[PDB]
């Protein structure tokens, strides 16, 4: 029993983390086999943080303007290209440590661990979304650039994001591991504002059903509805649409609870009409959208509170 | 910007969890130098968990009757005993991964990590509170016994709780890792219930510290109280008693936000006392108290 937020054990994506210095910036780099990864942003001065001409900062680096630090000892730059925004330096050491693993770009309403790190050097671990607006909601302070997030379903990391930028409403953006944005972000000071973010309506779904697998079944009705009429009620509250594709990946949690996927949907829609009557579901008085249903089956048992 | 439930992280913890089997039972233990610690209810049938009598129920048992597997390698038992709650296995090899540490009592309020484990394999971490009437609000399934917790203080884990049992509300209790148990706890199958739980007030009193550092300060108002004053509403409200000792420890965020404990406190009565009229703090509607100040200061600088 018990419902929290679970991040991935991060000793694998730990012993990947190092410090990248080029000039007087210093941050983080993620070291995999012999290659060095970090955002291209490590080469840029005061004098660069508009318009960048990256192509133009970086001819004029050699390997030798590029340190990096795993733990105590240096690494030899022997390379460098960009690929997107992200640096890849070549170490003349392979990472002894290297897990196995892939990068994967994701999509919104997907979740993953950060490790937040500082120097090189981690210092802690949480998980995040990633919102509908290609936005995280991390929590990230001078010298985290660098950061990744990740999950580890069968002993495979998946690498999916590399933090690069606090916008200035306070949330995060970054890249996938080949170095493309999420979303329409660009690594140039200039004004870019996120999108009005949306609740994600599959997650919190999957979160109550979650919460009936737990034992709570307070909040259902005797109703249902079209997904069309859902989809309309829904907006109205700013969720994203419910697509049939969201219905079908809820069907394992349905099948587990006998609770139909659209009975679901009517006992949202209540919610959102009548909110808790002073109740919580699973600790909270607000309805979560950080687990995903893959989430839920993840950490929940398979049998039900009856 | 940004204010997150944080873990510490994990890979320290990773290096030492092994897989504990006596008899027909699986469960987690946690190997440092040449010793595994893992809970002493894994040497009990179901039957025997009715009433045990464990120095009988170990006198029974030999080296032989424990399989301790670290990944793919057997580990071969050499010794035995029980401290407290808490079995000994010593083995024949001494843990290459041991890091720097120690065991850790902690107080009720106090957090720490915990790295959820199935068959010897880590599965998950988060944070958890100690709370006042001494159970962790986990998550756990079966195979979760010996799963542990722990705090990082430069490279030295501090392990304070090892997982021994689910309470019928659905709540957790375990021992620090000597074996003694937090809270009036048994490890037998009788009636046992986690009694009635309170609010750690200092940590409610840390995450304002946290909402203003991070721009939330609809709750400030122009009001100071006393201590004397505010823990009669704390005593009304079912919030722990704020002692001096409190109001010192947040020294540290008063002096960052320049907000003294006492004016914190003013707004806290009144959100006590008057709600929040629908406005939300870091984003929650309930008043969270599983931050200490560490915690803030840590994630906040
Ligand atoms: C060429 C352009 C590059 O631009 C950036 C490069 C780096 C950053 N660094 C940060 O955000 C860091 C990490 C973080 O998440 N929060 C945080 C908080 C306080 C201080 C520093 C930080 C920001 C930039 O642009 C911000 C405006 C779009
Ligand atoms: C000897 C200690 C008293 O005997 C027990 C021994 C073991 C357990 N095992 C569990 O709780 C596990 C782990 C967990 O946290 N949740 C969970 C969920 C479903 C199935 C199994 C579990 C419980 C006991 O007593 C329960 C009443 C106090
Ligand atoms: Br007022
Ligand atoms: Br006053
Ligand atoms: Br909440
Ligand atoms: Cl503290
Ligand atoms: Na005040």
């Amino acid at each position: 029993s018990g419902f929290r937020k679970m991040a991935f054990p991060s000793g694998k994506v730990e012993g990947c983390m190092v410090q990248v210095t080029c000039g007087t910036t210093t941050l983080n780099g993620l070291w995999l086999d012999d290659v060095v990864y970090c955002p291209r942003h490590v080469i840029c001065t005061s004098e660069d943080m508009l318009n960048p001409n990256y192509e133009d900062l970086l001819i004029r680096k050699s390997n030798h303007n590029f340190l990096v630090q795993a733990g105590n000892v240096q690494l030899r730059v022997i390379g460098h290209s960009m690929q997107n925004c992200v640096l890849k330096l070549k170490v003349d050491t392979a990472n002894p440590k290297t897990p196995k693993y892939k990068f994967v770009r994701i999509q919104p309403g997907q979740t993953f661990s950060v490790l937040a790190c500082y120097n090189g050097s981690p210092s802690g671990v949480y998980q995040c979304a990633m919102r509908p607006n290609f936005t995280i909601k991390g929590s990230f302070l001078n010298g985290s650039c660098g950061s990744v997030g990740f999950n580890i379903d069968y002993d495979c990391v998946s690498f999916c994001y590399m933090h690069h930028m606090e916008l200035p409403t306070g949330v995060h953006a970054g890249t996938d591991l080949e170095g493309n944005f999420y979303g329409p972000f660009v690594d140039r000071q200039t004004a870019q504002a996120a999108g009005t973010d949306t609740t994600i309506t599959v997650n919190v779904l999957a979160w109550l059903y979650a919460a009936v697998i737990n034992g709570d079944r307070w909040f259902l009705n005797r109703f249902t509805t079209t997904l069309n009429d859902f989809n309309l009620v829904a907006m109205k509250y700013n969720y994203e649409p419910l697509t049939q594709d969201h219905v079908d990946i809820l069907g394992p949690l349905s099948a587990q609870t006998g609770i139909a996927v659209l009975d679901m949907c009517a006992s949202l829609k209540e919610l959102l009409q009548n909110g808790m009557n002073g109740r919580t579901i699973l600790g909270s008085a607000l309805l979560e959208d950080e687990f995903t249903p893959f989430d839920v089956v993840r950490q929940c048992s398979g049998v039900t509170f009856q």
